């Protein structure tokens, strides 16, 4: 179980617990409850690099409380 800080488009980091073995689609469906943008278009950048799209958390050696800063792709509208 690790618990992550996923820092919304909005400013708001929100602490997002997950299991250690999970997967960033399921980061993401935390996330679109509060910024309710699509997992589509949200993609995850952690220390300036674009995370592999469902990768595990402790793949990319996460720890309690990492921070991620999510960036949004144009939506067509």
């Amino acid at each position: 179980m690790m618990q992550i800080f996923v820092k919304t488009l909005t400013g708001k980091t929100i602490t997002l617990e997950v299991e250690s073995s999970d997967t960033i689609d399921n980061v993401k469906a935390k996330i679109q409850d509060k910024e309710g943008i699509p997992p589509d278009q949200q993609r995850l950048i952690f220390a300036g690099k674009q995370l592999e799209d469902g990768r595990t958390l402790a793949d990319y050696n996460i720890q309690k409380e990492s921070t991620l800063h999510l960036v949004l792709r144009l939506r067509g509208g």
